């Protein structure tokens, strides 16, 4: 990897562009202000380690750069000497401080976030060079924003109609692997999932979180054996039962997904599990339940149909908020068109048929990684205090076709307000002490990360208010 | 260091187990399953990952061992079949005993017909065809990318050819932004490298080498650029220093275009009074060859690109040009980069067109639009068993899911035919075998551990050309 070329193109000719004689160029991130009034602040650890700590200038890597950036411009713009001065005064190591709020911190919509500037005067340039490689923050942040936002959805059904939490952890299942656009962002993805649940199918998320978090415990995720459609079909039209009694023989004694929906959804569901293969799935212990998981056709009206299926063979009891329960060798997921929308629609359906979220578990792919987008949350990068000629100025955009698109002026802080709210204060005027001590720290400066956290610290600092 | 035992869905690690006993067969395939309605696909990405992760030797003993131990884990079983992965690994250093079939990169097929096909060549390796399920699948989003590129390069095509008369630099009408608005590094550089199928301008850096390494160029590099301002670079001047910033970025760039970002406080009063007149005596002394070019950041993207267009024509001298649509003097060009997709470049030079204005005057950039809001869902990207053979009696296998018909797949083995009118039919249940259609169009590109065939970049670009392009 070479970070000389990991940027967009036009930022290897700004250099040129700045005011003569400016010596500090200082930026913020921040989410801009359903309605996501909250973000989880997640990822920037992994992107300090992987792509920004240590020597990453190379005489090898300058010449390369040079030589296609010749050819991309049709010229020679490329910064040799800028980043020449870099490798022979810091031995490569990047002269950038960056300052951010802890990871898992849940933050209001329009605060700081993390904020960059450079080290040397010399190097005023380098602080929006990797804006680019910063910016993409705005995915993890994204995911985890909007997967706590699914799992406060599924704690107030939960609660509603079961009386507790329990398992709540595990009533989203990460099935986004294939959905999504290549294999770092399969990982990346899966663990800003991890953020809030505990159940994911995409692996690359757990190398993810040892190598660059932590945890206590051996992984941070957990999945259990299921069948998919070519399990099923491979056996012939005529053999489903063959195959669905070959399967939850094979394992008898842990959780087993099922797909059922590769004939018949509700064929399987009232004749085969219900009627041929019933003996096999009462006998089940409550550690090890059929789960059997519909993927195809409108996801609430599947979802109610198939319960009232398994209502009418196997035997349901009333829990004590009245709401009707499948016995507990017998589940039900949901992985087939989830978003953040149907969820809701799904829960609330189930509800007003009295039936509790404890039966059911969601899956989630293209929904959870794949259909988001930097514009969901605003996440946005703006350069807001420069020093030319000695003197710094508070610099910011303010375009007249849209408000929105305002940006914050000079040095930045974040604060508790004295009611316990967040506050940004813009202007250095965090300086005047009178909101307390600056909620950001030094994570990273010269080339080292200088502050981390542990993906258990994340995930406390993440946590739900009903949670706590 | 990448482990392919560690790539794939947790599911299919236990998946050898449920096959049913005495198969020694498992063939499946890719399509774009039927349902701007993308009735045809650019096929475009699977070299990328033969070569970057299927390729050579992929298992160790390592490997394996890394394997069992997470797996174990995770599960809170031993479900993991290392005897099969054993077995890889000794029968044939590590090399993957599979077969895939596929239709030449760069190719445009409608939608339904089969891309690309998966089976083992060792009947101990049944498993292993649906185990790199979800490392091929996601070529999904390369076709995507190049498609949903290539429909733009479609509109834009017909009403450059509307308005100016010709397709005089087409290929330059879309520029990449997206490096910033992606989930990630490598999604970076695929996506820019399936833009660069259909266009040559990019700001994606990451996209060319991606093709150097694993598609290939006669020429040096597959995209380019031109200088650009950005709001840190113009408003690091101060609010009443805008003039200043223009003034200095124009004057440093004064040999090759600029673009210069002109909204960071009024983009209206940026083109009137500052392009307009403070600035109009640096922008008409400029050359053709490195013009000016105007970029509005924010607004409605129809709106302000012809309030803008409206502005520039009454302090600039405009002609009209043969086919009656008005035309910006060389020096001065606009590209709107925010808010741009496939639905509002639509609208765009539809009302550049209603307004008179050729598409000449216009280019377009985008970012979130062109690389990262798009789904598998889009194209209905697909992966499916059709085809498995138990007891020594090849089945011909699919799911017909009651509730939906679109989710119904193809039977038995596949092949790819040219019909008789010229269009493209997949023949199933091995009737490819009678040749009543033609020669196969699926070539073996990957065999047993080694890439079989591969396309150049060169190759991809002409095998994915506009019809409207080939006439001319
Ligand atoms: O009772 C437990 N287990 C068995 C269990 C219970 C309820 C349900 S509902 C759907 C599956 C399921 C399975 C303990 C032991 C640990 C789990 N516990 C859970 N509590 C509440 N809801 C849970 N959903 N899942 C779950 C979701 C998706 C998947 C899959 F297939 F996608 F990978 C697998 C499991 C677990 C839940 C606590
Ligand atoms: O002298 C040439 N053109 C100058 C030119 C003409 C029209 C326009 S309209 C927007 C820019 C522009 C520039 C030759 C030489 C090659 C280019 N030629 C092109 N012909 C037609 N349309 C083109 N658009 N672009 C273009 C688009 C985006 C960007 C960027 F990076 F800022 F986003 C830069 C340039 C080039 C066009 C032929
Ligand atoms: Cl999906």
């Amino acid at each position: 990897f070479n970070i000389l070329l990991a940027t967009d193109s036009y930022k290897v000719t700004h250099y040129k562009q700045y005011p003569p004689n400016t010596s500090k160029v200082y930026s913020y991130f921040e989410c801009r202000e359903v309605k996501y009034e909250e973000t989880v602040f997640y990822g920037l650890q992994y992107i300090l380690n992987k792509y920004l700590k240590g020597k990453v200038v190379t005489k090898e890597k300058i010449q390369e750069a040079k030589d296609v950036y010749k050819e991309h411009f049709q010229d020679d713009v490329f910064n040799e000497k800028g980043w020449n001065y870099i490798l022979e005064k810091y031995d490569g190591h990047l002269p950038i401080e960056i300052k951010a709020v802890p990871e898992g911190f849940v933050i209001p919509r329009g605060n700081v976030l993390f904020t960059v500037e450079n080290t040397d005067p010399e190097c005023y340039w380098l602080t929006n060079w990797i804006e680019t490689i910063l910016v993409q923050s705005w995915y993890p942040i994204t995911v985890a924003t909007n997967s706590r936002e699914q799992k406060k959805i599924l704690a107030k059904y939960l609660l509603e109609t079961s009386g507790n939490l329990d398992g709540l952890e595990y009533k989203l299942h990460d099935f986004g692997y294939r959905g999504v656009s290549s294999q770092e962002t399969a990982g990346i993805g899966a663990s800003a999932h991890l953020v809030n649940f505990k159940g994911t199918d995409t692996v690359a998320g757990l190398a993810l979180i040892k190598k660059y978090y932590g945890t206590k415990d051996p992984v941070p995720g957990y999945s259990v054996p299921a069948a998919e459609h070519s399990t099923i079909t491979a056996w012939g039209k005529d053999h489903e039962k063959d195959a669905f009694e070959h399967i939850v023989t094979q394992f008898s004694s842990v959780p087993v997904s099922v797909v059922s929906d590769s004939y018949d959804i509700y064929n399987a569901c009232e004749k085969i599990w219900g009627e041929d293969l019933r003996h096999l799935i009462v006998s089940r212990s409550t550690q090890a339940p059929l789960i059997i998981r519909p993927d195809s056709g409108n996801p609430l009206d599947t979802v109610l149909k198939v319960l009232e299926i398994l209502g009418k063979k196997f035997p349901v009891t009333e829990n004590s908020k009245g709401y009707k329960l499948l016995p507990p060798y017998l589940r039900v997921i949901q992985g087939d068109g989830v978003d953040i929308n149907t969820l809701q629609e799904i829960v609330e359906g189930m509800k007003q048929k009295m039936w509790s979220i404890e039966n059911i578990a969601f899956g989630s792919g293209g929904g959870l990684l794949q259909k988001l987008t930097r514009d969901l949350l605003n996440c946005s990068f703006k350069c807001s205090y420069v020093v030319t000629n000695g003197l710094g100025i508070n610099v910011f955009k303010d375009p007249v076709a849209d408000p929105n698109k305002r940006s914050k002026k000079g040095r930045l802080s974040l604060h508790r307000t004295p009611a316990g709210n967040f506050v940004t204060l813009e202007e250095g005027k965090g300086d005047l002490e009178e909101y307390g001590q600056d909620l950001l720290h030094t994570v990273f400066k010269n080339g080292k990360v200088t502050k981390s956290y542990s993906f258990d610290e994340i995930r406390k600092n993440a946590q739900l208010n009903i949670e706590l």
